[PDB]
């Protein structure tokens, strides 16, 4: 009795095409339909009773929070059904970490939710998408995969949505969680589970988004030498509810950034200090403005802050979410 | 006879002094004088005849291009002297990669220039700065260190300014070049040189800023889901000469970012597409606006773009610099 | 109020003294007593009521299974007391992964057991041992630390005994688990727990060795081009019960190694195929002789095989241990 | 007008075949002929005028020094011809680091020598070998690739034979040089050169192995708790000329290992202390027996020690080879 798996397609390079097999840059993402992906790796049909559903077909640099919200709602609907055992979501690599972390916080099920992506288009020589998709279906259909939070499967690895990130612009092995590792790996058609994330997610999460149609506006500002105050002013003037700061080092702030953050706080904007570095802990520091992002990178911090702002604007409550989610 | 090494101090956590040995976060960077750093490691007198000079005493999140330019000019003056064999620059960790890469491009000497920094303040239990400084003096004084480009020495490693970056907010081992490795290591009081960088630098660089007192203004804008067009408008309106884009994946651009970039281009602003990921190549793509950053991360790309704009506004010339520096 | 923590000292570089602060590669491991370690970082007394006990004082390349057996027995006796909340074990770095994984399998308590070590001797400039010890006491005394399996704390990281390994001969940051990450990190005097290991250990382990005064003999043989049959013959002749093979790639075997493994199997030895590579899965392959090590590296595989052989010689039972511990 | 490249085939998983696309473990390495590999990627004919030559067809765990000698001799012959611009050598992954380093030391040419391999067989879903082979031909035919030492090309990366190693049993991204990085990368059909290795190789090497048909015998012994003296005795009795020790930590030796090494030294065996850890420097230590391996891992140390012994048994000369090659 095969597991029943929905393959929910959103686009991405995994569905991308170019004229020739040697073109691995500058191709069209989000060009092929979900059934074409399935039928390119028909071994998936040995692992599961699969059903393709075309949710969207875009390059992931164009994925937007209002669309991710709809995606989360659709996945929750699917997983409430007795005839669905898990869902695989085909997505672009550029922003999978954002979409996956959003669903990690908002899907109220222990059934597997497995994002899958590809760094080479479907037409490329040695395209990675076929094996990635096979692995993702294997993970989604395995009873041992339940209760693990949302996963991102690619290049034989299983990453937690909370930790995994695209670390390299262009390589197949780009998805890594340097300090936290992988939840598991898939080698020789077998899953090896290594870790369970020690954070709240899915069925233990407070972030209910049923019925919503919009999310709080959050922008991300970079930290660097000579960083300007005017970008703070511009964000404030355009109505942001939060600013995530991709800070120098451990969320450190220049005199110009401090002035911009104090203006934001005066206007009721929540300021969250993360890091541009790529990894590690931004620790509390009562001498600096704003909250701190724990080990969340800027992209992830923005997603959690948007969701936090659906429930509260209390900085103490938001800070505790950042230490527990 | 021993080498003659100038220790040119700019501040940083290496010169920071907290109230207790356990405080490693929330201390004051840039408090101790250069001679106090030297006198904490009097072993240095066995490696070199050292002289301290106090250039500045600031936390590196406050280092600015106008000041970095002065630092480069002062180092050029020092290295023009026959009685100086190399220079060690004590600096904060947060923006050492920016200052070091600027000097890498503008120092007109083959004599060693070694930036050194610390992740723990000088007061801390197991502070790293004492050993880092001893290692940096050993590197700067070794004849085999000549002609290597500017170096960053910390935690037993020798990094090229072009590749090294602070990858972790808070750990001792934060400086890494994941794809390019270290130029060398220092183990057991001995230097092991591994690589020479295959890029132009120092005495083979066209960038000369000895007749300047400031650099062209360049800002950095992040890429993420829902990234706003208005931050492009704000940069344009505040007189930027260049914009570096810390892009999704391989410099990929949303419909909003493309509209922003096209406005910038129409105003004569140079747009340079880098990556937020942390590593790897942004490849050319004629269907997208702007130039591409090769393997330069956003912080490094901004430094090179500022220097490029002192010489040309021809995008073909600038693009070639980004492939060769 | 404060937790009661026993510091059980075995030796190591953390207890080493050299003649100068620059000696980092020629000093003596296992020279200072436990109260000298404690009184050198007296800040531990603010985290715990600490009591030092001198178990041994040796360099860890000389640690032996018979002594590890006694260490495990003593830790079990300490943790059986109601007045002991946790134990920190000071140990050498070279074989901490072996001792720690043994206790991970044999300690019948959920109270924390934290191994700590140092890469520089106690006399070194920027010695790492003081901070590592302070961190280890913090981890051992935190209620959140219970039930995590045995831990190795060093360089601000908390590694599981099952995954952590010494990856570099000589650096402070040598302990890593590349594919599995860290259980947690210690930054700014705060613990950040990231993962729980998804394997059996401690109170859920079958490997009780209380009462033993000896262990099964298990040797490790390397795989390489031209590897010889005669080392298998020698091991058999000297009474091994098991051989761990540090194999080429995924436990792959030359014609000579296969001949040696077949002789061992003929002579009643259990053969376990691991990998020399450093990481990853050795998958089943029924066209090759012997068992497979899953993601256990050679040093860890030897420990598990030795303990397995106190309970069984059944290959199916042993193979399932390797997939679950 | 195109470069002339010989594809010299030796076997490996790149030439492997299985009965289904999902079998990625347990397959037959060295099953397919070189022209089958070429014909799978006729795109190569746009990069180069290629000619296949079948040297051998074996799994690389079975590659032996006598055969590597013949490989080096053949490559030297090919590169002496005006009508050969470079050579691509198809090889198994398990021991490519050994064969490649041997040729790095013995091929007296600046023309590119590029080893290529695959982690999945040619029949696998998302097999890596087609793109790896195209990339290797691109590298071998580019003028910019001359004088770089022997290279290993796989997974978009260009590794030096002296630094690259198989770090994972089973993943596509297994070849890494953690401390030294890659010489270059291949992205979007373009080569990005990053580093030149700062070591002696190829045209500057003293290791002349013309007329030789065999090499001095060198075995590798592991270091671990309870390591036995009798394996040294066995190696001595079997006539080894060298022993490479894959030591605990920084080549550290137990009381038993010391006794074994002193027996070996008394019989005129050269003892070379490397590390089992995976990375880094084994520093000199006059209180321990034998020589030290610098940053060479055990597999590379054995290759260099064998070749060293074709010139001398003087331990000070051999030590200097280990610091310079």
């Amino acid at each position: 009795k095969l597991p029943n798996i929905v393959i929910l397609a959103t686009g991405g390079t995994i569905a991308g095409s170019a004229a020739t097999g040697t073109q691995t840059t500058g191709y069209k993402a989000g060009a092929l339909g979900v059934d074409t992906l399935i039928n390119a790796v028909p071994e998936v049909k040995k692992l599961a009773n699969v059903k393709g559903e075309q949710f969207s077909n875009m390059a992931s640099e164009n994925m937007t929070g209002d669309v991710v919200l709809k995606l989360s709602q659709r996945v929750n609907e699917l997983l409430a059904r007795d005839d669905v055992d898990g869902v695989v979501i085909t997505h672009g690599t550029d922003t999978v970490e954002e979409s996956a972390y959003f669903l990690h916080l908002t899907v109220k099920s222990d059934k597997p939710v497995v994002f899958v992506a590809a760094m080479r288009p479907a037409t490329a020589i040695s395209a990675d998408g076929p094996m990635n998709l096979l692995e993702a279906v294997r993970v989604a259909g395995d009873k041992q995969s339940r209760g693990r939070g949302v996963m991102v499967v690619i290049n034989d690895r299983i990453g937690s949505a909370r930790y995994i990130t695209k670390t390299n612009a262009s390589t197949l092995d780009t998805f890594r969680a340097n300090e936290e590792g992988y939840l598991g790996v898939i080698i020789g058609n077998r899953i090896y589970y290594q870790n369970r994330i020690d954070k709240l997610h899915t069925t233990r999460s407070v972030f209910d988004v049923r019925g919503l149609t919009s999310l709080p506006k959050v922008d991300i500002l970079y930290g660097y030498q000579d960083d300007p105050e005017y970008l703070y002013d511009a964000a404030i003037q355009h109505g942001v509810k939060g600013i995530v700061y991709a800070g120098m080092g451990a969320g450190s702030v220049s005199v110009r950034g401090i002035a911009g953050m104090r203006k934001a706080l005066e206007k009721g904007v929540v300021v969250m200090r993360s890091t541009r570095t790529g990894n590690g802990i931004v620790p509390p520091d009562e001498e600096l403005p704003g909250l701190v992002s724990d080990s969340l990178n800027p992209a992830h911090a923005r997603i959690l802050l948007m969701l936090a702002l659906t429930r509260t604007s209390d900085p103490k409550v938001i800070q505790e979410y950042f230490h527990t989610y």
